């Protein structure tokens, strides 16, 4: 009963028809209708409540009915309904973050803010700062570039973003996480209590702040695993210095290890035109650097009481379909020690009849890998992000909703209008 949006955000006008020309005709008939009379938000509500959703779809965004009438000439999002399978929520690790993320959504979405408050309370049982204050960059707060601050803030943001989708009826049939993302995935599936998940992400990230910062990091590299193996061998003659930390798609991997070596590899790769980058604030998890921490991790996380969740969790640690009851301290050690097997799990999801992948994150980091993998398997899927860097408010949310819905995702657009005081108004008949 918190509304999705408060105040006076922009409005969506959703339109659909049975062909490309029919959708052009509907847009033209609406334009004429509006020119010749009408409240922007009443029309949006009416389009959402009173029209069938046919195959060819568009969404226009704006505030005034002039803006929205003008926009029918060039809708913000258009597509053709194509998905027909199950929905999995995707929770990435580090790489999502951007300066100022979540602030505008806290201010503009009561659904997001409410969930963010619940989850923040859970993490604040274990830290002495305020998650909201840190997110808002309040004076005196600790830096979000610190790993022990960032991971619990990312956790809070990813879990709370799943509630925004939930408010328009888009919910996971399964969940998949990447590295620390699995802790958010477990919180969403109910495999861990909010308290336990929060405490895991706080304590583990603090341990990493204490023992791994400066000793290593992780980089993304847009090459196939085999090619990257060939390029790192020269570093590893004596001991493991660099190692593949993740497989994200057929041409997308991550590499963990010593910072100097990692930077040398990234610069070499860039000089040959390859996209590569050190991921902000990362340490060298997912390699042998975490072995010395094994005993400490089991002691730190022994409190955890995992249980069978609402919805399965597709592990990127062991490639199993898990109930959630398995996610004990030993699991959370393996989660930070083993390379992330994300690409094989995407394959398995597609084979299990998933074709809607919703990345519940501040900036889409695994959607590219999901599409690339789906292309390799030869199956079309929707890989949809939530927010994006410097796009943090209602336009971005509505745009992501439109991107999903125009591709066939069932979405309850009527819920967007909660609290706006809208009413049904006359609309042109679908045909004369």
């Amino acid at each position: 009963r918190p509304a999705l949006f408060s105040g006076d955000p922009l409005v969506p006008w959703i339109v659909s028809a049975k062909s490309a020309g029919g959708l052009e005709a509907q847009r033209a008939r609406l334009g004429r209708h509006v020119s010749g009379r009408l409240g922007a938000t009443d029309l949006g509500y009416s389009l959402a409540a009173t029209r069938a959703a046919f195959e060819h779809r568009a969404v226009v965004l704006g505030t005034t009915t002039e803006q929205l009438r003008t926009g029918l000439e060039a809708p913000d999002v258009a597509g053709v309904s194509s998905v027909s399978g199950k929905t999995v929520f995707v929770f990435p690790g580090q790489g999502s973050q951007w300066a100022g993320m979540a602030v505008e959504l806290l201010d503009s979405s009561p659904v997001f803010a409410a969930r963010f408050a619940e989850v923040a309370s859970a993490v604040e049982a274990h830290v002495d700062w305020s998650v909201e204050s840190v997110v808002r960059g309040a004076d005196g707060t600790p830096s979000l570039d610190r790993i022990e601050i960032l991971q619990p803030v990312l956790f809070t943001v990813m879990v709370s973003l799943a509630a925004v989708w939930q408010s328009v009826g888009v919910v996971p049939d399964a969940v998949v996480g990447h590295s620390q993302g699995e802790i958010a995935a477990a919180a969403v599936s109910g495999a861990l209590s909010l308290g336990d998940a929060a405490q895991v992400v706080v304590l583990r990230s603090q341990l990493f702040a204490d023992e791994l910062v400066g000793k290593g990091a992780v980089a993304s590299v847009s090459l196939p695993a085999a090619e990257v193996e060939a390029r790192i061998a020269r570093f590893n003659g004596d001991a493991e210095v660099l190692s593949i930390a993740g497989n994200n798609g057929p041409r997308s991997v991550t590499v963990a290890g010593q910072v100097a070596a990692l930077e040398e590899l990234v610069a070499e790769l860039e000089a040959e035109g390859v996209r590569a980058k050190v991921i902000g604030s990362t340490v060298a998890s997912h390699c042998a650097q975490v072995d010395p921490l094994h005993e400490r991790i089991l002691d730190l996380l022994s409190f955890v009481e995992p249980r069978e969740g609402s919805v399965p969790l597709y592990s990127t640690v062991n490639g199993e379909v898990l109930s959630g009851a398995e996610l004990d301290a030993s699991y959370w050690f393996e989660n930070c020690r083993r390379p992330v097997s994300f690409e094989p799990v995407v394959r398995a999801l597609i084979a299990d009849g998933f074709d809607v992948f919703v990345e519940s994150s501040a900036h889409p980091v695994l959607t590219y890998g999901i599409s690339e993998t789906s292309d390799d398997v030869g199956v079309e899927v929707l890989a949809q992000g939530t927010l994006r860097r410097q796009e943090g408010g209602p336009r971005r949310v509505l745009t992501s909703f439109a991107e999903a819905w125009t591709r066939g995702v069932a979405l309850d657009w009527t819920a967007v209008f909660a609290g706006r005081g809208a009413k049904a108004v006359d609309l042109p008949t679908y045909a004369f």
